[PDB]
């Protein structure tokens, strides 16, 4: 069977994430990489009307408080089904062709490379996550969102973004989506939300357990480091009034909640990308990153093409 | 390893009695079976304050026309979200336990038997679909649910309720929920949903293929007519052309996937709650166990299930 090697760019937006992925398609051949790119026609029409500027200008009336937070969280919640829609669907479909991991330290090169643009965890942990921080949403929601992230894949390399908070905050000011505003506030929260994501993986890969180190709250990168604090993880966010029992301890049905998010994340593979270069620079960088990513084997010798042809109908129908 | 039996007791609500439910809390006496209640102190209290309530108020306000489609549809999404929280969480805990196929049935009893009030489908498919129908929601966000459905692992069996609409409506009135309104129009959609479900799964089982069959909703199995599928004949899911956007010809794709794979059998709630419990051991006899994957699995899962009941039971 022939192997696979499927790579999710994720992380904040606005470091050059599209660029760098672009660049990187446009050197290998036709058909032995495909990129799944941004489903922005989704957002914009096909799942709903103008989903970015109903996101942000909800975000902005609840700041100014023209709306309540209740409001603005029913809307951010439905929102962000919208947002995840497309991620949430090609995975559904894309599974049963998944077999075992082959591996890339020493190991032939892939007949086929997917890229994706973003994974199902962004839509369904991280942005909902920070916009829990913007007091946008709630933890209820967001354990909600966790309890539904699909069991993680063999060969999920998840690739996210490193880029200083200034030069990311001028990157972002230049190019924006239809429909966005500039928050700052949100950027800090989204920033710090992709930070601790990073850490939770080192931190669970580490043999990290939150129930074990639960108490220890009161008061970055991946594939390398010594075991982080719990309090530097996604868990530390969870500390949260609304979450807590009487007797102080959480709830059960959102201890369970933070079971399912470990038992996701502890099996991904986290790199991190300097996106503080050239374009050009980030597109080799990128490059030498996928030297050592896992690849997997496929299920049918069919499945090849079919993943060609999901990718570039999705491409084609969602794609911008 | 030990086997195990997972009965999820779905179907629309309102059809049995409360003695038909304290029956199965006295089912649960024992420790060879468990029996998971509804979570309505996390719809109450823990997910959100009073989430019933707000659904069947927003549908009322809806209707006198004090908000619009876009409105609650927004409600409605989010409310689901809280709903099916707990069979959600639940399920992914669960989910790893579970092994493969025990040759069900003309095989040895089971080390246990797990008793769930209702699956995962109740809060992410039929409901969202009802107010659909309700027109609550869009048919985006009911097969962005639908994309979420966990993956239906081996001995999932499922038992709908079998009820003239008459019978339906008088237990209905008598053991209505906090918050809840009489709806009539939501009783015959949320009828319709697990109707078309059931013809789905057999329509499914038969060989059906509903790429194929589309055709026929403009022009031995159910008719896509009479399944689930036929719902999604929707406006808002078609390309000017009336060609159906992959995306979402995708999660139909899924859907078919997350349903075939089920079991499910049918309770005749019109006798007495004494003739509802034993009719329920009856279908036992034909529902599919499974095999563990550990030997602390069935500690665990008892553990899990009493720890539910005993924080979102009532
Ligand atoms: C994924 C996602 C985003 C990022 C997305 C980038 O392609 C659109 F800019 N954003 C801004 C958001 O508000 N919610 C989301 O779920
Ligand atoms: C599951 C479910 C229901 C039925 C449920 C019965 O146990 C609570 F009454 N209802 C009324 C609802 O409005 N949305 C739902 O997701």
């Amino acid at each position: 069977m022939p192997t696979l090697l499927r790579v999710y760019i994720d992380g904040p937006h606005g470091m050059g994430k599209t660029t760098t992925t672009q660049l990187l398609v446009a050197l290998g051949s036709r058909d032995d990489i495909v990129y799944v790119p941004e489903p922005m026609t989704y957002w914009r029409v096909l799942g709903a009307s103008e989903t970015i500027a109903n996101i942000y200008t909800t975000q902005h009336r609840l700041d100014q408080g023209e709306i309540s937070a209740g409001d603005a969280a029913v809307v951010m919640t439905s929102a962000q089904i919208t947002m995840g829609m497309p991620y949430a669907v090609t995975d559904a479909v894309l599974a049963p062709h998944i077999g075992g991991e082959a591996g890339s330290s020493h190991a032939p090169p892939p007949a086929l490379t997917l890229i994706f643009d973003r994974h199902p965890i962004a839509a369904l942990l991280c942005y909902p996550a920070a916009r829990y921080l913007m007091g946008s949403m709630t933890p209820q929601a967001v354990l909600a969102f966790v309890a539904l992230i699909p069991p993680t894949l063999p060969g999920t390399n998840i690739v996210l973004g490193a880029l200083p908070e200034d030069r990311h905050i001028d990157r972002l000011a230049k190019r924006q989506r239809p429909g966005e505003r500039l928050d700052l506030a949100m950027l800090a929260a989204i920033r710090r939300v992709y930070g601790l994501l990073a850490n939770t993986v080192r931190y669970l890969q580490c043999g990290g357990s939150w129930r074990e180190d639960w108490g220890q709250l009161s008061g970055p990168q991946s594939n390398a480091g010594p075991r982080p604090h719990i309090g530097d993880t996604l868990f530390t966010l969870f500390r949260a009034p609304e979450l807590l029992a009487p007797n102080g301890d959480l709830y059960n049905v959102f201890a369970w909640a933070l079971d399912v998010l470990a038992k996701r994340l502890r099996s991904m593979h986290v790199f991190i990308l300097d996106y503080d270069q050239s374009p050009a620079g980030c597109r080799d960088a990128l490059l030498q990153l996928t030297s050592g990513m896992v690849q997997t084997h496929v299920t049918t010798p069919g499945s090849i093409p079919t993943i060609c042809d999901l990718a570039r109908t999705f491409a084609r129908e969602m794609g911008e």
